[PDB]
């Protein structure tokens, strides 16, 4: 019975990572999620100059999940192709690194400089097409005219294969004309579905007041609340790209949660809300509980079941 | 107490209502809404033939909501207007009727007829905007071009007020331009955010199966899983339609729940899965809750919250 994967030309002990974002921005942070037993890792989302981010409170937890609206904060795209470089281990496992561009050519750039590393290296791209654009027009994935510029300017770029972070999308005909898109891209060789439910709303009945300070409350939501939907985008993609993997994110907390995602299809499965609130010895319990659930159902490696979700009838 | 309110020329006894699609679909369903302690009921969608809908299990409930992919089962648009008509007893209590035509043309045959009945007995109109659209296109609410002409063919044809049902949106450039769609049109004057949460998947780990038969699992998410997200959707509504009525529908269990609608701008408040999940006997408790919630903090009436929701600086 092994959790063990072979996908993308890396090995992986397991498929559990962290969703970018989360545990992610420092150094300190890089060099914690290579020390836990997740099978992977991901950097945060970069742009090619440092950002601060929006305002405090950003981010805020509660028993179904969070709520964000973080704006970006990251140490700049060169220091993360320096610790892709230079500083991560990649005996302890495979490293992935998010990029977050603003436009088109702020990716391009970014790009142009990771491919001789990831070439080298072995480092694998993630590329953010929840990157607002213009304002005033729908995040980069939720315009699909702009997400194939994003993407064949990227390919031409790059030249390599790179992976993509997906929005949720909640009509079919969205997730059929966002998968023909990538579909396009012989070099998108991962999708990872999902990114957080844009615009949700939490508020708090005692002080009648939102939670976070940006946006007038306005933020992305995840955990317990977004678990069918990202069960539904991971199955809708793993049935529209056969020659993609998957990558599943949204509410995982339990090692049967993560059961679910690879019955959906998904290959890796990202850890964002729980690991934040948990902290990284989230990767030893989901290990553990995904190992009994296995047992249990007599299934000794993770490629039985993967996409072996059944429908009815 | 008492939670008694005016809007579009008709007394409430309190805001509470029914959600679509729940407990009104047949001559019984209505009675038995019109029985309860409910401030107003809504019938059933409507199509203008009867509908026997989709293969079951279409609807299954779980504790953080539901998943439905019901296929617009109902006894179609002669039956609802016959109870609007002639049954419905409109001294207990206003009555909305729904109507989700398959078309353009379908939706005015049906306001055409409605109209005089609007006229004569007060009935309020509904216009479910989650509808099917053209060939390659998404639900109506989602092609912002669709649904111009939709409103713009119902509102000459019916020319009374009348409101939408809307699906949530997830983007903030979405949400101005389904706005300032709504706002070309007078004759709408309440806005109900929203209809279900679409397509998502909810999978059973022990049968390592979908739960529900159409679509390969695949519908609509209703409950605990979608509260945030109404509650974005109404105040985002709520401040961009001041000319207009918003009703909350999405995730009330609890006068709290209902508390944190009103506060984001919900002038009635529609429940859908508690409703299917707990019977009619929830309008007593959610009642009670909101009153004991608004004395606890010293409100004496729903205005003196609603919409008041405080955001950070
Ligand atoms: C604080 C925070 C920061 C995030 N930043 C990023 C990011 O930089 N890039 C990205 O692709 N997704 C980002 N996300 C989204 C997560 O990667 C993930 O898609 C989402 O939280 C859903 O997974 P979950 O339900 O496990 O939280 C972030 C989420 C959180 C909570
Ligand atoms: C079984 C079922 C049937 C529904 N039918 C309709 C419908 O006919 N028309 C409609 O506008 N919405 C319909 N809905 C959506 C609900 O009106 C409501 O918008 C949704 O369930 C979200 O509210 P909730 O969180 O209280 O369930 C239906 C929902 C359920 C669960
Ligand atoms: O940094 C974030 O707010 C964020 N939060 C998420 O849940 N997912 C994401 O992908 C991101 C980063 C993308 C993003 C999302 C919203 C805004 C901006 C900004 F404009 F700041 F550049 C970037
Ligand atoms: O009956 C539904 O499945 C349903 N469920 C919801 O959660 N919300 C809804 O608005 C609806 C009805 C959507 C709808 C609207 C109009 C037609 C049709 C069709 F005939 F295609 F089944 C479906």
């Amino acid at each position: 019975m092994c959790l063990k994967l072979n996908l993308l030309d890396h090995v992986f002990a397991n498929p559990f990572m962290n969703a970018a974002g989360v545990l992610c921005s420092t150094e300190e942070d890089l060099r914690c999620m290579t020390a836990s037993s997740s099978g992977a890792l991901v950097s945060k989302s970069c742009t090619s100059a440092p950002r601060d981010g929006n305002p405090e409170p950003r981010y805020m937890a509660f028993p179904l999940g969070s709520i964000n609206s973080m704006g970006l904060p990251n140490l700049g795209f060169d220091f993360y192709l320096k610790y892709a470089s230079d500083l991560h281990d990649y005996s302890k496992k495979p490293l992935f690194l998010s990029i977050s561009g603003l436009s088109v050519e702020e990716n391009v750039a970014m790009v142009r400089r990771l491919a001789p590393v990831a070439q080298e290296k072995g480092v694998l791209l993630e590329l953010n097409l929840s990157c607002p654009n213009v304002p005033g027009k729908p995040q980069v994935a939720y315009d699909f005219e702009a997400m194939r510029t994003y993407l064949q300017q990227v390919s031409l770029a790059y030249g390599l294969p790179f992976g993509v972070k997906m929005p949720p999308y909640f009509d079919i005909a969205h997730f059929d004309t966002a998968a023909a898109v990538l579909n396009e891209f012989p070099l998108v060789k991962f999708v990872t579905c999902v990114n957080s439910v844009g615009n949700g709303l939490v508020i708090d009945a005692e002080s009648e007041s939102v939670v976070i300070k940006p946006k007038q409350g306005f933020g992305g939501l995840g955990g317990k609340y977004i678990l069918p939907t990202a069960l539904a985008n991971v199955n809708a993609f793993y049935r529209r790209c056969p020659d993609k993997l998957v990558f599943g994110c949204g509410g995982v907390y339990s090692g049967e949660d993560a059961f679910l995602h690879i019955l959906a299809g998904a290959s890796m499965v990202q850890v964002g809300t729980a690991l934040q609130e948990e902290g990284p010895g989230i990767f030893t319990r989901l290990e553990d509980e995904l190992l009994e659930i296995m047992a249990r159902k007599g299934y000794r490696t993770l490629e039985e079941f993967r996409g072996r979700v059944k429908t009815i009838e």
